[PDB]
């Protein structure tokens, strides 16, 4: 999170901390939220040969009681998640047992503000954050989006005012984007050198296949 504050420790129970395996390179991390006790929801291009997931973290090099590191069984990532116009770009994780619900760990069941949390880098050339940072971001009109060429205002939200320095950035894919408490976006891409909007896979555009998947599952 760029031009973000560190979040009081825990006052985003959902929260939850992605650590990726792939079988050519080290670990990757992203962010998710809790939807169900046993369901994750993240960013289609966060998926790997496995994953862990730790629920109930702030400073996540530093164990603690709220801790709850779990296991992901599935993965189901989109089907039409697309690596070139980077469309669709959503996964659900089902963990292996349901978490606990504890006071840190729970689910969560244009022109306005909303704001998004994650471990992601503070800068371009800075390395993820160690705590929980959060930042507001203005939800732009689609032209502000433009530029991302394969944007699609039916499937993404623009997010972010272009004179300010405020954005997500790498390590805070999967994260949820929410307006009034509620989650409309997920962390998805922007440009590398972090200049505002950015694009959010559109969480509404999604919710029958996001249903399939829980029913069936
Ligand atoms: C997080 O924890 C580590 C030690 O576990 C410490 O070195 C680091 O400065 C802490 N960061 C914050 C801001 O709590
Ligand atoms: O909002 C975001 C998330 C993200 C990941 C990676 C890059 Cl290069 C840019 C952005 N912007
Ligand atoms: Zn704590």
């Amino acid at each position: 999170i760029i031009g973000g504050t560190e979040c009081k420790p825990h006052s985003r129970p959902y929260m939850a901390y992605l650590e990726i395996v792939t079988s050519n390179g080290p670990s990757k991390f992203c962010g998710g939220f809790l939807i169900r006790r046993n369901f994750v929801l993240t960013a289609a291009h966060c998926a790997g040969r496995s994953i862990t997931v730790t629920l109930g973290a702030h400073n996540i090099t530093e164990e603690e009681d709220t801790w709850q590191k779990l296991e992901v069984i599935k993965q189901f990532r989109h089907p039409k998640y697309n690596t070139s116009t980077l469309h669709h770009d959503i996964m659900l994780l089902k963990l292996k047992e349901k978490a606990s619900l504890t006071l840190a760990v729970g689910t969560l069941p244009p022109g306005r503000m909303c704001r998004v949390a994650g471990w992601g880098r503070t800068g371009v050339l800075k390395p993820g954050s160690d705590t929980l940072q959060e930042v507001k971001l203005r939800l732009m009109d689609p032209q502000a989006c433009s530029h991302f060429r394969d944007f699609d205002h039916n499937l993404q939200l623009c997010v972010g005012n272009p004179r300010k320095t405020k954005s997500a950035f790498k390590g805070d894919s999967g994260g949820p984007l929410l307006c009034a408490g509620a989650a409309q976006g997920i962390v998805s891409y922007g440009r590398s050198d972090a200049k505002p909007p950015a694009v959010f896979t559109r969480i509404s555009h999604y919710q029958p296949w996001i249903n399939q998947i829980l029913q069936a599952n």
